[PDB]
């Protein structure tokens, strides 16, 4: 019924670790879930609409394991709490690699990418400037950057640099190193003098 | 001679402010350059090629200004030092917003873009590196991260929050904001315990 559809986003992650979007078809997606082109229609608009999709799943999953990590506080030294945090992106996205990756280059494409991407990164840092506020307010950290400047660099620090290593890309830290790589940053860039 | 290349080039970066790639004409660059069709094809064999190079002078004019401060310390604190290095990628990019814009999603299209993207990169971040390990010698800075992955993210974090303010993204740091955002993350990565 609404199989069809998982069957559909299942078919695209799949073919998406192998190739770009662009060499996939609606009949490759549509062959895959064991459906005909136009029941394919029937559930999806476009080869576009599916992407859209998969990184709203992605997204969300990244977002909603945040909610969970902000309800319950890790007990744990600040360091400890910020790679805990950091790390719900590095697994979430890490885990759908093809997905990440397709959804970036349809931002230059797709309105609709952009603007959801945007959202959930509008989110995040709201989110990384409360609690850069909340040390400060604390007494833990020094009241340095604008709290929200701040978390907006770490932030897009944190997007090209996951996402380089997830890709392979020349430069890059290596997938093992980069959540290590970003804590440092984080820490010391937040609590620094 | 080559005037009509330097035509050719000053029209496409004067389209570029207006509209992408896609929504300017071989034609459209013929005409602003004064030549017709056919002799354009005589100086570049595409509009992409046009773009590459643009972005190969940009690229060349950052790449140069960082050589001849690197030759001509600048007499200053720590912070000074690096605030000047990250002001090169400033000023020489967010003088050439149309052509950064327009380079970086090329990178996604264009297999020469993202090659010439990669080599400076490597060469920026292996300068940043050489600087952290003479800061380190000299007893100036702690050995914490790793250099090299350190200058990586570094950098990634420069080339990201660079673009998005230059290009006004939400989110973004503000333009005027963005270079002491910076310097502040550097200073306080790479001098921070
Ligand atoms: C895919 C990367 C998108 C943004 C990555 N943001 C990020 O790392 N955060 C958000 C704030 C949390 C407290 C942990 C650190
Ligand atoms: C367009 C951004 C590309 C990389 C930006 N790199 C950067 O800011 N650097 C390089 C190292 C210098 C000592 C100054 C700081």
């Amino acid at each position: 019924g609404d199989d069809r559809e998982l069957a559909i986003l299942a078919t695209a992650e799949n073919l998406l670790e192998d190739r770009p979007l662009a060499d996939i078809s609606v009949d490759d997606l549509a062959k895959g879930a064991g459906i005909s082109r136009p029941t394919f229609y029937f559930y999806f608009p476009s080869k576009e609409a599916v992407l859209l999709t998969l990184l709203d799943r992605v997204v969300n999953q990244a977002d909603m394991a945040l909610q969970t990590l902000a309800e319950n506080p890790a007990d744990t030294d600040r360091e400890n709490m910020w790679r805990t945090g950091i790390n719900v992106f590095f697994e979430t996205f890490g885990s759908h690699k093809a997905v990440t990756r397709a959804g970036q280059a349809a931002r230059a494409t797709s309105v609709e990418v952009a603007e959801l991407w945007s959202t959930f990164m509008q989110k995040w840092i709201a989110y990384t400037a409360a609690v850069i506020d909340a040390e400060r307010d604390r007494g833990a950290a020094p009241r340095t950057l604008p709290a929200h400047e701040l978390a907006t660099a770490l932030n897009l620090m944190n997007e090209r640099t996951l996402f380089a290593s997830f890709a392979g890309e020349q430069p890059s830290v290596p997938e093992a190193r980069v959540l290590d790589t970003l804590v440092h940053i984080w820490v010391t860039s937040i609590y620094g003098e």
